[PDB]
């Protein structure tokens, strides 16, 4: 069901959050060599993340479900803003930018954050 492939959606995004907080140990660690695979592994996993994303909005719009449609509109929105931060943190990784790395990482922990309840709120509505 729609439902379960969002049950396998959230457990891959739950797996970016792990490696991300592994990550971020290893920055603040200067354990480059560790960062740059971390960050190989999240684009990985945000890459599919969003595709999954994308089959359960596509789903509940074939299914004719308005408020499924509504959140995860929403939600994928929300997502685009994480996938922009991360993107920028990986480049100033690549220039040696630790000051703008840091500045990322927090806001992508906040945007994050934010949209934990939308989430929730999916799953509900699916």
């Amino acid at each position: 069901s729609v439902k379960s492939e969002y049950a396998e959606a959230a457990a891959v995004g739950q797996e970016a959050v792990a490696v991300f907080n592994t990550m971020k140990a290893a920055f603040q660690n200067g354990d480059k060599e560790a960062v740059a695979q971390y960050l190989a592994r999240l684009a990985s996993l945000y890459t599919r993340h969003e595709e999954l994303l994308n089959r359960i909005l596509e789903k509940a719009r074939r299914e004719g479900n308005k408020e499924a449609v509504t959140l995860m509109n929403e939600f994928t929105a929300t997502f685009q803003t994480g996938k922009s931060i991360f993107n920028a943190m990986v480049a100033a990784f690549k220039n040696g930018d630790d000051d703008s790395f840091e500045s990322y990482l927090q806001a992508l922990e906040k945007v994050t954050a934010k949209g934990e309840t939308l989430a929730d709120q999916i799953a509900k509505a699916l």
